[PDB]
């Protein structure tokens, strides 16, 4: 899986971008997700009560995520190839995370660098968050 130097940078820098306000942008994420899938409200430990942007396990699982999608733009970027973490792979495995539910994820994650980047959004930066968000969500559901 082709991934270049350019690709790159637009993740780690938008990235960056997301990390100015993670309980605000972490609204978006979990609002579009809670939207369009059904099971989530129930999945999720933190989602208990709600979207909270105070709660900072909420905030904090988002930024586990974005962090592990920028980090898989590194790992193409380096060798073509991305692995998931077997424990990764087995939180997973229970059930919801139906291949539709990984879609529904990646929209509410292309959503949320949308509302976080503003006038600096342009179709590359979506393609190289879609590259490096599918080649983990392969990795996960096979490793
Ligand atoms: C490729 C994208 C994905 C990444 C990078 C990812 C990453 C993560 C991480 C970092 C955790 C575990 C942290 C921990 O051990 O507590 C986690 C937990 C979880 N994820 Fe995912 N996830 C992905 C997609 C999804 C999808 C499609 C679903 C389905 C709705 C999902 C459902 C869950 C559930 C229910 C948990 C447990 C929540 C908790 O921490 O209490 N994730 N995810």
């Amino acid at each position: 899986v082709a991934f270049t130097e350019k690709q790159d940078a637009l993740v780690s820098s938008s990235f960056e971008a997301f990390k100015a306000n993670i309980p605000q942008y972490s609204v978006v994420f979990y609002t579009s997700i809670l939207e369009k899938a059904p099971a989530a409200k129930d999945l999720f430990s933190f989602l208990a009560n709600g979207v909270d942007p105070t709660n900072p396990k909420l905030t904090g699982h988002a930024e586990k995520l974005f962090a592990l999608v920028r980090d898989s733009a590194g790992q193409l970027k380096a060798s073509g190839t991305v692995v998931a973490d077997a424990a990764l792979g087995s939180v997973h495995a229970q059930k919801a995370v139906t291949d539709p539910q990984f879609v529904v994820v990646k929209e509410a994650l292309l959503k949320t660098i949308k509302a976080a980047v503003g006038d600096k959004w342009s179709d590359e930066l979506s393609r190289a968050w879609e590259v490096a968000y599918d080649e983990l969500a392969a990795a996960i559901k096979k490793a």
